[PDB]
């Protein structure tokens, strides 16, 4: 077999995945691995499928949430199921990147998002502690409005909202869910109509008591942030990447999960993974076995702690976890290593729907329509594809 050449066609930048490359190079001699790096998303998955249905498709890439279900569904992806290499991962970690019921890519690596609170404004209103329920959230929000400080600004522009998303993963999670919490939408065992208007009603509710304020459409990620940053918000949905400007700041903040829909632990994070790694299934016996060697280098200490330190992600394996900074110990603790993050991540057209939630959303938020109104607009779109 001698010198086995692959090839990696990466969404992730050398500056991101480069460390990883170079150790594998460095202890594989055997393995000569060409990599090359797409330039954004859009054009990562329009080169990739070209690439994939040439004659020289990429032995490794990567399964994203925007090409997920379109690389599984053309036969391109290698059936890793079973493979010794994912040991140590979660099962529910691989739901996204299953078919079938098999599974044709590994992630790694996930984000984590939350609520960013500012105890001093809570304290003020006779809160020592983060609200566990939505109802109770709703009632903390109310008292903070009442003192001229304004209880919760989210950006509903640029995604479906994180508030909403955790409130969808609780009314899932105290079910007995766990993975990808949409599935009985996604297989036509539900609708949006059935399962997410419950879930829209409590949210309207908060709309409707001013703790989601009309002043919140149209605001950026950054207008809020300034927001927090100088003591007018008792509350903001944040994640790691916004830690060194809230430690700067003169906010005293904590980080506290979702309020539950209903149960005192019924509690959700935002999250999900930063992507899959597959194998091609047009590539040579050796190069299958070569990319293999580089799979499971990844789901190793050192190939974990080189990806999550230069990526900012969390590891999802057991074989390397990194001490989270103080301020996230409990979400990190008790909700991402107990599985209790998610993201709604479409398993068809995901921009036309996440564009349709959010014109939903921002109509809940104003008042212009009822929470079923809005369920029955994204079954309608979703009908459609």
């Amino acid at each position: 077999g001698g010198k086995t050449k692959i090839s990696f066609y990466s969404y992730f930048k050398d500056n991101q995945i480069g460390e990883v490359v170079k150790g594998f190079e460095k202890k594989n001699p055997d393995i000569t691995l060409d990599v090359q790096y797409g330039q954004d998303p859009a054009q990562y998955i329009s080169t990739l499928q070209t690439r994939l249905a040439g004659g020289k498709p990429p032995t490794i890439f990567n399964l994203t949430m925007d090409n997920r279900t379109d690389v599984m569904k053309s036969g391109a992806a290698l059936d890793i199921s079973g493979e010794d290499f994912l040991d140590g991962i979660d099962d529910t970690n691989f739901a996204l990147f299953q078919q079938d019921g098999k599974t044709y890519g590994m992630p790694v690596s996930a984000w984590v998002g939350a609520f960013f609170y500012n105890k001093d404004i809570l304290k003020k209103a006779g809160y020592d502690k983060f609200p566990k329920t939505w109802d109770e959230f709703i009632e903390m929000g109310k008292k903070i409005n009442s003192n001229g400080s304004t209880a919760f600004l989210e950006d509903f522009n640029t995604q479906i909202a994180g508030s909403f998303t955790g409130l969808l993963a609780s009314y899932y999670g105290e079910q007995g869910k766990s993975g990808d919490l949409d599935a009985d939408i996604w297989s036509g065992k539900s609708t949006f109509t059935k399962d997410w208007t419950p879930v829209f009603k409590r949210w309207e509710a908060a709309a409707k008591a001013g703790v989601i304020p009309q002043k919140s459409v149209g605001l950026s990620a950054d207008q809020v942030k300034q927001e927090f940053v100088s003591g007018n918000l008792g509350v903001m949905r944040s994640g790691p990447w916004d830690l060194p400007d809230l430690q700067k700041s003169d906010i005293d903040f904590g980080v506290a999960p979702f309020p539950a829909y209903s149960k005192e632990d019924g509690q959700w994070i935002n999250g999900g993974p930063d992507q899959g790694f597959a194998i091609a299934s047009r590539a040579s016996d050796k190069e299958k076995a070569a990319a293999k060697k580089f799979l499971a280098y990844l789901n190793s200490e050192e190939g974990l702690e080189a990806f999550t330190s230069a990526a900012g992600t969390l590891s999802l394996s057991s074989k390397y976890n990194a001490e989270p900074p103080a301020e996230l110990k409990d979400v990190v603790d008790n909700y991402f290593k107990q599985n209790k993050f998610y993201w709604v991540n479409w398993p068809k057209s995901p921009t036309v729907m996440s564009t349709e939630g959010i014109a939903q959303q921002q109509k809940i938020v104003q008042g212009q329509i009822s929470a079923k109104d809005a369920a029955k607009a994204l079954d309608a779109k979703w009908a459609t594809l």
